[PDB]
């Protein structure tokens, strides 16, 4: 199926830019210490990016879940 | 469907990864402004890219809202 | 059908989402490159991930393409 075959490569692209975001975080954070931001000034935002980054793992999560699904019904 | 469910995930997914990236967006021009490079021009490029990000992410709510009012 | 349109929104908030990430990067690298270096592998990780994002675009876009000259 050329649509469930969409729904993979979408899905894909998106855990591929999940990593890639979760690289620029990391370089990010690399710059905030050397640099200097307020002590604890960033714990907010960081706790934000965890939230965000969970979701995310979820949703991906059954997505893939979804996909296999997907391709044995449809 | 399973595959306009599958899209809502999808979508959410992207929506996430927007607010995310925003975060990060943000924190970088903490960075700069901490801190030459010509900046204001990737400040246009960001712009941009995050006003189609939003069209794109408004637009993609729209049909989900339409594909699960019709399949 | 809005199944194909969607995927065709999804594509694009995905293509825009790249530039920002990209631009994100490069920024990155520039306040990196002022302020040895674990980066090495950071750049290397970088590079892996873009041609693969760039790979499952271009990829995509043919699919989208090919789905929607047969109506799907």
């Amino acid at each position: 199926s050329g649509i469930v075959q969409q729904q993979n490569n979408l899905l894909r692209a998106i855990e591929a830019q999940q990593h890639l975001l979760q690289l620029t975080v990391w370089g990010t954070k690399q710059l905030q210490a050397r640099l200097s931001g307020g002590r604890g000034g960033w714990m907010e935002w960081d706790r934000e990016i965890n939230n965000y980054t969970s979701l995310i793992h979820s949703l991906i999560e059954e997505s893939q879940n979804q996909q296999e699904k997907n391709e044995q019904e449809l």
